[PDB]
């Protein structure tokens, strides 16, 4: 049985990220957020219940990365030096989690966080979203895997990494790039940081799988995954209407939603799907 | 679908272990080794095959934790905060491993480190260890488990943790309490730091499950996990015949091994088998 040898090279790669992984690393403790309370209070009651709703989201799908995503395409990949790297960016998955934590002990109080809870674990747009992820990566649990398995739960992955956060990190970009919470927004920037190189490493290991399917499954697995972004996008459109209406940023959050969209495409080596639109530029400010 | 909400605790034990983890972070390039080299050079030819054979061995035993027993047994906890836990000392054993290469540019060259490598790969004992721990991971590979199941799982991974490594840490520790390869030594060190918590905190879940299990139940994985204990004592005095008999050590390793092995039983709750047996004078001071 074998050990991981990082003397020999298993591809042109894994040292970089595992060493970006590491020269990235935080945790919470490293940012106060106490002194986002000032401006907390001066927004209004929908912009904080939006707030807290997308923070909310941003918890469920990074506690299912690292809990399922990470975990269940690492224990398939043969590449030793590329599961070292996944593992490790599992556990940011849970430190990312926890950082959510951390503002919602500053911006409410224990029973508004425990009702936040409840109101992610009822949410059916969240549920379905998750559930569709979550499914490739349950396809997961059995001895061996098939290439076009696996192939299709790193598509998945990169969708959850590239994609489907954005919707939820537009919102504390935009105050962010306003004034507002910038505590919070340097957190949720640490966040995307490790998320961007996340989505680029996992799109690599889907690339080199894809290459290495016979035709037959390559085009099976290629209508798959034209398929899977444009469900995603219907129910990604939905929680949009659902949670930004209240606050008139609908079509701002949609325009920023494919731009990622088409940057997890990218990162699939595949053609965008929609149309350039230059980023917000609020939210570049925020960033 | 849930996400982790840390603001309401789902066991006693959970934060307490998350912010240990944390605390004991490191990585390798914050040792230095290149002034093991003094040292290395006046062992013998014996000393040295030793050496670089029980760091193969390491290096396999942690591959296979950060890559299978981690992975697996989280995948299937119920409690988030639990699994957030399991997945940063996961990463961690990633650390170890790539740790076990730093040693290895030092010590050996390029040619000599893939030969320990192919060594490893080939050993039948190594072989046999792995496997049979491994397979109580596997077993984890589908989509709803017992919890008998996932407490054997969890059984061979404290017997991993706390035990299996041992008859490997021994040697290093035996060679920095006298001063020499101290520098690696203090890499193992932090190692062992790390697995000490790690045996405990999945002990306290194995625990957990156990009390859920029926009578039945209960005595049906008590009597595998007295026989797990010595189906590994049998091989594990074979590997300490194997490594250390060249170098006159047999017979302390294999205390050090009794030593330890009660310690993972104790971190199940269980009572020591082996005689108490003080720990070799020059290994506690390696510690
Ligand atoms: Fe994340
Ligand atoms: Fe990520
Ligand atoms: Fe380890
Ligand atoms: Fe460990």
């Amino acid at each position: 049985m074998r050990a991981v040898n990082w003397n020999k090279k298993e591809d042109d790669f894994s040292l970089m990220f595992w060493k970006q992984n590491i020269a990235q690393f935080w945790t919470e403790e490293e940012i106060a957020v106490s002194s986002d309370k000032n401006t907390w209070v001066q927004l209004s009651k929908e912009e904080q219940i939006a707030y807290k709703r997308v923070l909310g989201g941003l918890t469920l799908l990074d506690t299912k990365q690292g809990g399922e995503g990470m975990p269940l395409v690492l224990v398939h990949l043969e590449n030793l030096q590329a599961k070292s790297v996944l593992a490790f960016m599992g556990a940011m998955e849970e430190v990312h989690a926890k950082s959510y934590s951390h503002i919602f002990t500053t911006l409410a109080t224990e029973e508004e966080i425990d009702e936040i809870f409840d109101w992610v674990d009822t949410h059916p747009l969240l549920e379905k979203k998750a559930g569709i992820i979550t499914s490739y990566y349950r396809r997961l649990l059995k001895p061996e895997v098939t290439k076009k398995e696996l192939y299709m739960a790193m598509v998945a992955s990169v969708f959850l990494e590239s994609y489907l956060f954005y919707s939820g990190f537009f919102y504390p970009l935009y105050l962010a790039g306003q004034g507002k919470l910038t505590a919070s927004g340097e957190i949720i920037n640490l966040i995307i940081r490790d998320e961007s190189i996340h989505g680029v490493f996992v799109g690599i290991l889907a690339q080199q799988i894809f290459a290495e399917l016979s035709a037959e499954d390559q085009q099976e697995v290629q209508k798959e995954t034209q398929e899977l972004l444009m469900e995603l996008y219907e129910i990604e459109m939905a929680y949009t209407e659902e949670i930004y209406t209240s606050i008139g940023l609908v079509e701002d959050v949609n325009r920023f939603v494919r731009y990622n969209a088409n940057k997890g495409l990218m990162n699939l080596g595949l053609e965008p799907k929609f149309e350039e639109e230059e980023i917000n530029p609020i939210v570049l400010n925020g960033l």
